[PDB]
């Protein structure tokens, strides 16, 4: 944890450049300054920093078998925590905006950022479009001058993208698609037609897979100057496969894992969420499983949401989940071993998020 | 308006490059894709177009008296409407967002995008995310081998980050600075200490004129790769100039111009907006007119309201925008002298955007 230590310290440079260039360059006053300093902590710190070290440790894999004059270690290490805390602040962005989309109350065991009383949506919603633009003035700051810089944005803008194009994915993934339209209201699904496994993963893979673990790793690349070292599609498939094991479960959790241990109530069955156990049921079940779950998914009703958590107990998801995490395993190590052959480096860095992402 | 026509033509090729690549990488079915279509156009179409036919305009200024083929031509035309759009969807982003978070009803005579009965404001939030990662799509496509492409991406990028910097100014101006704290709502302020000249013009400088005024104008400089003709620092000032002329008349307008002219219900007085009539108004008012004022501004009540438009309408304000219309007059004429120097052409561009912004 030198590597955390880094990390964190880089965070507080990031943090005096943008406050001090708000002075110097947008005529802020210190009780503005004082109350996005506030922001920027509340919704950037307190996480566990996956994202923005996995930057880091693809870097100090690199740094390990290349050969570098000590000053050019330390700029290559810099980089790669600024590159991580773009992605912890592109995070920020979409879980402060998520947050007020789905009126959440908790996160992290706090509450959301809108509910703070001297926040408001109104404040709230313009505070995650900061977040998201701070990524910005971090790169064109940092890395002005680097090869990679072009390279480096044009990833993260696609990246962004495809996490919204994913919101969308998951904010409509509970209405018929012949249905959306804009001057009509949405009806929630009764026939639960587009709860499938080609459906679910498309919410999942653009919706997180791309900025939890395509970005990091492709950033730890390119601030590297090491991506002509990896075939990008192999990158592509793992991240794309560990990605959507994550996801998994972060559903499973939400129905099961205690609200204390969880940092929130969740409520995917309340809000009729296309969630692994809704799809994964509804690929076994019985026509009158099917029935009942029909009667009480999707309302807040706790008689309701406690018939939807017994039809999942009784199913046995659990073995489907078993049977799930063994192949995905079998695939992430096969990926693992035909991105060994090029860069051994870089294969054992995958082997750590996947340990970090299987164990966690 | 053969400018108009390409420009809009313009608009009709991006909206389908743009659902193209939304079907062929990323996965879109059909019902999604006519959601965004209807989207783009609700939220990017309908208005004047004056941001991004101000970049067309630079642009045409140059191509008169540059000499270049005709293929170049049409190239250096279809960039000034691609980067034109790009300006008008990052205002459709910011009009989108900014509705929801002030609860407007109505903008341009129709109901906010979030009203609409199949949107809401979970989907508009990310609605608006996307209108604005799409200006980068728009960007890295159309620009990809642009030798301006850096230049145009750092200043977009300084613009959309002063625009939410513009926004929180806004967001706060009713609360006394020494009180922003997130942890405690903040009450409206008491003695309107901070409706000063100086912070209004902050205000307005930051939320407005960036981005109607000095990107279009530099746009259309970098797409003409034309900018080393002027001298930027003259640029900024004349934008922030006319930029805060601009928001006067929309001022004045909120609190005077008929509702069904205006396309809303001006709410300034029962939102305690910062406004040129409040300020203007307190730097004139006697100790009895200030004490009415405070006793009635930032109040839904009717009743209230037309307190304070008396209040406006006795202090005789027209005067003093009279007053302000002559000597911005005479500044704006000042700074095109002096672009008249180095480039006349794109001095008479600038004597156009503030013809169209004074007469209007
Ligand atoms: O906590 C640790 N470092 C820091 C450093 C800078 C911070 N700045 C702001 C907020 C939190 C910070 C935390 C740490 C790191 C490694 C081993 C043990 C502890
Ligand atoms: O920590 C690092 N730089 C700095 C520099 C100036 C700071 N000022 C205030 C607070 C924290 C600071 C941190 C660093 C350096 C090289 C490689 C990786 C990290
Ligand atoms: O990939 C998924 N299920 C699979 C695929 C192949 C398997 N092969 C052997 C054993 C179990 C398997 C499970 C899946 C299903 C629903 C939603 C998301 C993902
Ligand atoms: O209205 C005009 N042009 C267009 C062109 C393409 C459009 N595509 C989508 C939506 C509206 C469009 C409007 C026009 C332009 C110049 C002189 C007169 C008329
Ligand atoms: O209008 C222009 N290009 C296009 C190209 C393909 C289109 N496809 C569908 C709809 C509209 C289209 C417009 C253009 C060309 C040069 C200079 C300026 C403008
Ligand atoms: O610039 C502003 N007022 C001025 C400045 C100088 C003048 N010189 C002569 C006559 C009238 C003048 C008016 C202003 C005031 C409040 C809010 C925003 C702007
Ligand atoms: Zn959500
Ligand atoms: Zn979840
Ligand atoms: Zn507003
Ligand atoms: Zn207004």
């Amino acid at each position: 944890m030198a590597s955390m230590e880094r990390f964190l310290s880089v965070y507080d440079e990031v943090q005096a450049f943008l406050l001090d260039q708000l002075q110097s360059k947008y005529e802020i006053d210190p009780n503005r300054a004082r109350y996005l300093r506030i922001m920027m902590d509340t919704t950037c710190l307190g996480g566990k920093y996956f994202r923005g070290m996995t930057v880091v440790n693809v870097a100090e894999g690199f740094l390990a078998v290349t050969q570098h004059d000590e000053a050019t270690k330390e700029r290559i290490l810099h980089d790669a925590c600024v590159g991580g805390w773009m992605i912890e602040f592109l995070q920020a962005h979409y879980l402060v905006e998520d947050d007020i989309m789905d009126g959440s109350v908790m996160r992290r065991g706090k509450p959301c950022w809108y509910r703070f009383p001297g926040v408001t949506t109104q404040c709230a919603i313009n505070d995650g479009i900061i977040l998201k633009s701070w990524t910005q003035i971090m790169a064109w700051h940092y890395f002005a001058d680097r090869p990679f810089l072009k390279d480096l944005l044009c990833l993260f803008q696609k990246v962004d993208y495809a996490t919204a194009v994913g919101q969308m994915y998951d904010v409509t993934s509970m209405c018929d698609s012949n249905k959306l339209d804009p001057e009509v209201a949405q009806p929630m699904t009764t026939d639960f037609a587009e709860f499938t496994p080609a459906i679910y993963k498309r919410i999942v893979k653009y919706k997180t897979t791309f900025y939890t673990y395509l970005l990091p790793l492709v950033m730890g690349l390119l601030v590297s100057e090491a991506a002509a070292s990896v075939e990008m599609n192999l990158v592509e498939r793992v991240a794309h496969l560990i990605g959507e094991y994550f996801q998994v479960q972060d559903d499973v959790m939400d129905c099961f894992t205690p609200p204390e241990q969880l940092g929130k109530v969740g409520t995917d069955i309340e809000d009729a969420k296309c969630s692994w156990l809704a799809v994964t049921f509804l690929g076994k079940a019985n026509a009158a499983q099917v029935a009942e779950f029909k009667a009480n998914y999707g309302e807040k009703d706790p008689a309701k949401v406690a018939v939807v958590k017994r039809l999942y107990s009784k199913a046995n998801l659990q073995a489907d989940f078993a049977a799930y995490e063994a192949e995905v395993v079998r695939e992430v190590e096969s990926l693992i071993e035909q991105l060994k052959v090029k860069s051994p480096t870089f294969a054992e860095s995958v082997a750590v998020v996947w340990e970090k992402t299987h164990k966690r």
